[PDB]
């Protein structure tokens, strides 16, 4: 058994599929995006059977800025690690975390996060990777709260407008917009999601992805939305393998601080969702909420679909 | 609004699919399979709109037998509520649940759970079903531990046969060994398993569908089996609409006490995996698992799919 760096894609992909593609169906395409694409310090740890290989350990250490946030290099990421069903406890997986918590320490991580990087596949460890967290618990990770990713099927309900509201107008993005939207995030919401806005304009996300909730001419507020059609395949399509053919997702999605317990939010999901459900979408995911927030998107018949433990280790 | 107790099946079935079908998707077949059979006294009680059925509960009082065990007339269930998206937050569910708790109240219950029924739809509130945790609070039901339904992919892994000591044999069901069966329920699982098998069997469950691990000619154990071809739609096949072409499943399984922690139950299961396998199974669950014995069926990568909260609420 050798444990050594690999970037082969394919084998990992297919060990993903044999272990958990039942839960999280991966393919060639998602994974290289999201490791190609990522902008922090990176690697991936292979265990080997010869030139078979029978786990990994993909980890990351925040190196990259957040938008208006420069990187705080004491936080790494375990971004996902998996071990060949029939190689388990046999050490591997101790091997592998090992290698790369002691290399992420070696570099000033203080703190190492399972899962929530950027290009995530895990905002933290899946329910459905429940057995993991007692490997994590005696590894010193603590297990904190849960986030969740919402389903709904927008074909099936119709919802009633939701009150008429004087200047506020929402209406999928134009060229035009570019501008005022970056103001409003650099304003607003001026970290992950002015990242993740700058980046995935530059692989390919296209304006008809985004709308807006304007007050008269100024933007307060957005969303992200996802369908067949969309050519980035972001977090609430991750698992579009389990959605069906008209498949989308909605998310991120924000109001300006200022504006918010009003009914905007609501205005913005409502007109998102009636568009999502002009082009066609059946299943779709809301994904990475909170608890205190599922009942928001609950009026719209969304359900919790997959939690996630938030895991955190302190490195003493 | 009226309050009365319903009776058309697919109204019923409708509005459960509308608003939870996406994770819990139902029919018609598996709907009256399950109210029709059950024995216990059982109810429907539906919330209108003039003749729009707005929303329902079901529930039933321990009334009937359960193998050699009288019934305790003071447990009552939720077998399910419901109230359609459009109608929430107007106080229906909580007319709704004050009539069945009224009823269930004054013909004896003491201890109202939610879920778990005989011919049960969930073991507990499912976490897609997270918010309404909150409701059953207030009520007065505390939310206590976890069970869990399990998925794998048996046509995506092969495993080495556990070790066998000379004497134990497994075998798919006989009718020749109805007698043995029986007789070790009686024996070792005279409770709800034994009733199962009996009502199982007079509605459609044929031998096929049972695994028996003998030592000699005594049987010691038994799993209960699903495929396509099981014409009784039990418990691991309830959302076979979400497990694919060629799904399966398992549950019960159980090893006479005095046979248990010696592997047996391992090679029962191991046998009855590879009897599906060999019946071209891909995606199975594995039924109303308790966390303790996760990683016991997680060695043949089995996952936890889906997790229902306990929640019982003591009469004052
Ligand atoms: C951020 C995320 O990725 S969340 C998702 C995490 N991944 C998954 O859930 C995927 C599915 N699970 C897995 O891939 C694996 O179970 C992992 C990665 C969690 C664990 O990997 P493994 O290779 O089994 O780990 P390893 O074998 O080192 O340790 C497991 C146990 O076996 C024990 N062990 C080590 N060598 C042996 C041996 N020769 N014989 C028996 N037991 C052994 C270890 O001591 C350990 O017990 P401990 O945790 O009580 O110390
Ligand atoms: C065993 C099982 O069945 S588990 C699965 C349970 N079912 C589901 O999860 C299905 C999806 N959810 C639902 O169907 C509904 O949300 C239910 C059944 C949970 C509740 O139905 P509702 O009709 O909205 O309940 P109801 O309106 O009486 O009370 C809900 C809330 O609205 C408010 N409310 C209570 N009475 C009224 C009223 N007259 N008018 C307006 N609002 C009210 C309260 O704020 C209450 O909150 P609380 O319950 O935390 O105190
Ligand atoms: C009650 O209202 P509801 O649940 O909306 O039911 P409907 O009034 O649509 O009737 C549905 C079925 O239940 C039947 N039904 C109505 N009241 C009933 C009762 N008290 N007992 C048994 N069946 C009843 C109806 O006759 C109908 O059956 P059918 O289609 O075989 O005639
Ligand atoms: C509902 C929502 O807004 N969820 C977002 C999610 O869409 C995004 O992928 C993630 C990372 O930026 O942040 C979560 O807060
Ligand atoms: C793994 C297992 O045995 N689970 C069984 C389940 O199959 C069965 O439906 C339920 C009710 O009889 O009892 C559980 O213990
Ligand atoms: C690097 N990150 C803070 C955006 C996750
Ligand atoms: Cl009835």
């Amino acid at each position: 058994m050798e444990i050594k760096e690999t970037y082969d894609f394919s084998s990992i992909v297919d060990l993903w599929n044999k272990n958990i593609g039942t839960v999280y169906p991966m393919n060639l395409e998602l994974f290289k995006q999201n490791y190609i694409n990522d902008r922090q310090r990176k690697k991936i740890m292979g265990a080997f059977n010869g030139e078979i290989l029978i786990g990994f350990v993909i980890y990351k250490q925040w190196t990259y800025k957040s938008g208006s946030l420069k990187p705080n290099h004491k936080i790494g990421y375990i971004n996902s690690i998996i071990v060949d069903i029939n190689f388990r406890h046999q050490g591997i997986g101790t091997k592998l975390l090992d290698a790369a918590e002691e290399e992420l320490i070696n570099s000033g991580v203080k703190i190492l996060r399972c899962g929530s990087d950027t290009y995530h596949f895990f905002p933290g460890i899946p329910l459905e990777c429940l057995p993991s967290e007692e490997f994590f618990l005696v590894r010193g990770y603590k297990m904190q709260d849960y986030f969740y990713d919402l389903i709904g099927d927008v074909s099936k309900v119709d919802f009633k407008k939701p009150s008429i509201k004087d200047g506020f107008k929402v209406n999928v993005m134009k060229p035009e917009d570019r501008k005022g939207l970056f103001e409003f995030l650099e304003k607003s919401f001026s970290g992950r999601w002015l990242e993740e806005f700058i980046e995935f304009f530059q692989v390919g996300m296209k304006e008809r992805d985004i709308v807006l909730i304007k007050y008269k001419t100024s933007v307060i507020g957005f969303s992200h939305i996802y369908d067949n059609k969309s050519s980035f395949i972001g977090p609430p399509i991750y698992w579009k393998a389990l959605l069906g053919h008209n498949y989308g997702g909605l998310g991120p999605i924000g109001i300006d601080k200022t504006y918010r317990k009003q009914g905007l939010g609501r205005l913005l999901l409502y007109e998102s969702l009636q568009i999502l459900k002009k082009r066609e979408v059946k299943k779709m995911v809301i994904n990475w909420t909170e608890k205190d927030i599922i009942n928001f998107y609950g009026r719209f018949n969304f359900m919790p679909w997959k939690a996630y433990r938030k895991a955190t280790k302190e490195v003493k």
